[PDB]
């Protein structure tokens, strides 16, 4: 019922610093005490965490769990049970870098929600979006270019990413679906992206009648839309329509990023995956044209951070990436640390992701009362990014509702 | 890539003895010298056996995998990712009870078989027939006696074990579709049943000409049709027809017993199935009047093994399990072993089995040439049929296509 | 074998006939097939082609299988027949060709695999083979 | 590779003059050098053009490249094999005719744009429309006044000049569609017109929700729509929604002129079709009520060309010849330049018409930089019109992105 961390170093976010010789008390799935007087440790198990840092679970705004693959045509395509099982590794890999909670943004549902919250499964917590939304030759359209056969296969294959839908009720018909079907939130393509062979990155996708429902739905709901975009003239008009969050964003100006602040919108940047997509683009199996178009994002990539910095815009930490390269998650850490150090880096993760999956005092932080979703590094991360971002080397124990689960 | 298996005592299945002493030597998926004399091993990788009976690893011929619960019709409406996971421990415990080869009689598929191959899943390897082929209010039509709305999901539903066909050009299309599909062989629904709700034992299903238009396209798919039927009357019928395995047969007389061994007619009891039901039936989930039907045929049971024996017809193994009474998978050993003798009731797992899932020579026998697909026994299973049905108490190596996969 | 959908799922393909470069289209049942035929036949050919044992070029079925049931091939050509024509008949193996050609096909295209027995039948029932060696030292280089 | 003409007669088109014995250097498949200095050639082809005047390829902002004869309903209805053979000579002439790039306006689709930018056909540079998009008994609606069955064969029939799209949310899929199966623009049929069967020529097409629909999605790919509109009410209607250009426009009033500058929108009007079809209309098989509805459309059509030159509204050069028609394309050039003057005629189809193809710098002018699309003319444009206008008489060398396409 009740387990003790005892020495432990507790990292304090908003505070900035390493609470040593500190003890986290747990009882049940949540933390109960921190204190650095001599815990009364009478029936409880103790781990002794002396001279390492404590701090909370990791949460990546952005993953695709689903996508076993680096081609997202030929990954929806594959059997169900198939793109089921591929998954699995995956999820395994994620929770032993640290991440104890992720948001997907495409493709996982509910069934793999319970998997994980039943123990059927290992894993982190996941906030589902179901399947994205997409236009008809949109970012989720994987279609080619020869002709159109209508897909009601959409919804059915485990291993899509998206679904097609368009129109003012089809969407608002597709979100009410996409909620009842149990997703925690809505994505949407809002712009054109890198993945998808039709749509460049500079054109929009979405009427703003189709945004504004499918935004009204999610609210009606209790919940909210996370958007793909990047340029700013698609970011404005996402985020004046009110999404919450803009996932990437790579080409923002500051007049769009000044806007978001002033809207309250949260920005998810995922630039690990471009700078996995230029060493191994066609090389993991991905079209040529979509490894010609990663090429220009990454640019602004570094870039944009600095711009929503300047703006006061809050940054969640994301990955976004595809088959064989999600090894490289925890990478995400160190490139983000570089621009804005590493106290912001691990702010990405923790605090400001939290808000963002609407757990601000039940995730993300090592208060009394929030759920004991829990990081045991060896050695200081805001000393040293690299405790954290070498394919998590230096995590030894991993907590997830006060259960540990990796043991390394 | 070479394993040399040392000291053992082989069974022969043919012969009806052990084989003291005898080394099995494999080289990477296949067994090429089975010997007495002292072998010289070189570059070989040994495992010590002596005093412990080496045998071929059983062959299943009736599962459900996907069968994670006993209520079939709730089993079907369960989500897919869901479906899927709950089917990997199954797999898992079927393979430490000394499975290496399972013969799905509806419910999995070709992604499962691909998925035990690669070696992506832990499991026995997969003979899947895909849905099963069931008339309409037929014993596959889990509808309840309320009203009639078109169940195209029956395909979608991983978690269906089969689809509704009717029709001599409907039902040709299915098995068309099954076999593209990588279906190895084709399972049809000739009599009423236990688990349906809206049909009585008693009573045929499908037309002749219907059970002939099946038959045709799967021999012209170079395999098999099998085929549920329990009445002589449901038996014989399906058997003019030109089915090659009869599932379950509970209550058979001798005419339809000559007919058989006459057309060279397999029969599949599945005599543990029906023991399970009578004691956990209405604890498990399973519906009254379901529990009612299952009281009437696990009389004759016993029975019709003894006219199978009489008229010569070949006899394999078994199980049917649904749910969490998939534990008690190995008991239908015991049951053969309690009317036939322990002689026979290890042919209907490894020669006989072999023989149905058309591997004669490939599977189930200890020669050279066959695939390794092994196990290692603590006693002799000809003395003592306990020492193999006991959920595995006594096995402590399964060796799959050469390689290693349980160690207990 | 006129069948190119891969091992994944099965959806509707009406884009059969509308797709000018598909050497075929997916039909299925006795009166299924007569339909198919009359509508080829109309639409202006001179003769009809079937394929009736599994192939190369195509993923999921094995050379050695029969396709079509004897009652789908015999509507077809009588179907063919009766627009004073013929049939077609992809087919590689002995027993393969030996139904086709019981069923009245006039010619059996490729017929690799031919044993005398389904030979000593074409030349009774004054069928055709129109072998094509050519293309299988091409798919192998 | 590098190829210079030499001592030809340069055409300036914003100076209005010929710069003789002026040389032209070409690199690959654009133009480095345009001076009158000797020329260094060491290993440079080199094409003797001496004076003759060398000037940009010509721009026809309004071809129907697939109208393989008059009557579109009987266009339409030929098989889509057929339909594609019949357009290759009329592509083949307006490139002898001395058109490098012509914009289809319904009709021609992607794989046409294809086949001549891969040379695997002989013609112009294509910019797709896709099909052009008209409401039910609109200009595009072929069906007679028989009765109304459901076309989706529309997409299917290759020969087809328009599709059919009614409903706001049935225009927004539309434009989807189009753009995805690789269109350059947007065609809609903003008024009646001549060659349809049930619409007079006085009465507009579509509610200006659905020109907006329309507009909005094409602006949201990065393009512009083009609207078929004769009367000066059903013009201005369309360019209030915000449609870029104008087809023929043949009766305007001089306040729907003065809008269109203010809207920065664009005519094409298309002149020779009309007295082609004066002669030829009834001649070449299109229905006598067509024929019959041409007659007051071509009075005002010279009348025209004057308003917008008042007004200030940019002029483009447009075709829009049918089937056998096509030999007259030329003589447009000539109609023009009898009401605006020589050189006002050839900045319709060279200068302005690649401003509304948004390749303003690229096409159409020759200056360092610009793609190297150039027809050697033997004779002087600015004094005769003729040595253009004469079925291309006057032509002999037509070179398309560096390399010479024509030897006459
Ligand atoms: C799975 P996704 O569509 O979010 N994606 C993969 C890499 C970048 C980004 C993109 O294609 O724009
Ligand atoms: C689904 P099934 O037909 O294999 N079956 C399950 C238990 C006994 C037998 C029955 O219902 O009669
Ligand atoms: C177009 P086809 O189906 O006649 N064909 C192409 C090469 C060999 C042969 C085959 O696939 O069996
Ligand atoms: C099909 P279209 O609108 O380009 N057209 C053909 C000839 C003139 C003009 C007309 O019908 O008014
Ligand atoms: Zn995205
Ligand atoms: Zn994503
Ligand atoms: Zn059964
Ligand atoms: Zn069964
Ligand atoms: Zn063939
Ligand atoms: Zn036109
Ligand atoms: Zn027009």
């Amino acid at each position: 019922t009740i387990t003790v961390l005892q020495g432990g170093n507790v990292l304090d976010l908003e505070r900035g610093v390493l609470l040593e010789h500190h003890h986290v008390v747990i009882d049940g799935e949540r933390i109960v005490e921190v204190t650095d007087r001599p815990v009364d440790l009478p029936n409880a198990q103790a781990i002794d965490v002396r001279g390492k840092t404590v701090m909370p679970g990791f949460i990546d705004c952005h993953v695709h769990v689903l996508a076993s693959n680096a081609n997202l045509g030929v990954n929806a395509t594959q059997p169900n049970i198939l793109a089921a099982i591929r998954s699995l590794p995956i999820l395994d890999a994620m929770l032993s870098r640290g991440f104890t909670s992720v948001r997907d943004a495409g493709g996982a549902d509910w069934s793999l929600m319970q998997a994980v919250e039943t123990g059927l499964v290992s894993g982190p917590r996941i906030f589902p979006s179901g399947k994205a939304l997409s236009q008809t030759g949109g970012h989720g359209d994987f279609r080619p270019r020869g002709d159109l056969l209508e897909p009601c296969s959409c919804c059915f294959r485990t291993g899509a990413i998206a679904r097609v839908v368009d129109g003012v009720e089809g969407v608002r018909l597709a979100v009410r679906e996409e909620i009842q079907k149990g997703a925690t939130q809505i994505k949407i393509m809002a712009s054109g992206g890198v993945a998808s062979p039709t749509d460049p990155i500079a054109n929009t996708q979405y009427s703003e009648d189709e945004i504004r429902a499918i935004v009204d739905e999610a609210e009606a709901a209790n919940t909210y839309v996370m958007a793909h975009a990047y340029t700013g003239r698609a970011i404005a008009r996402a985020v004046r329509c009110g999404v919450r969050t803009i996932e990437h964003g790579n080409l923002v100006d500051e007049a769009a990023a000044k806007l978001m602040h002033e809207h309250g919108a949260f920005v998810v940047p995922t630039l690990v995956t471009y700078d996995a997509l230029a060493k191994h683009g066609a090389e993991f199996g991905m079209p040529p044209e979509s490894v010609a178009k990663v090429a220009s994002v990454q640019q602004k990539g570094r870039e944009s951070l600095e711009i929503y910095a300047n703006a006061g815009v809050k940054m969640g930490f994301g990955s976004d990436l595809l088959g064989e390269m999600h090894a490289f998650q925890s990478g995400e850490f160190r490139i983000r640390a570089e621009v804005l150090g590493n106290l912001e880096a691990l702010r990405s993760a923790t605090t400001v992701a939290a808000e963002i999956v609407n757990m601000q005092g039940q995730l993300g932080v090592i208060a009394v009362g929030a759920i004991a979703d829990l990081v045991v590094l060896d050695g200081n991360p805001l000393e040293d990014i690299g405790v954290v971002a070498d394919e998590g080397a230096r995590v030894e124990y991993v907590l997830q509702r006060g259960t540990l689960v990796k043991r390394q």
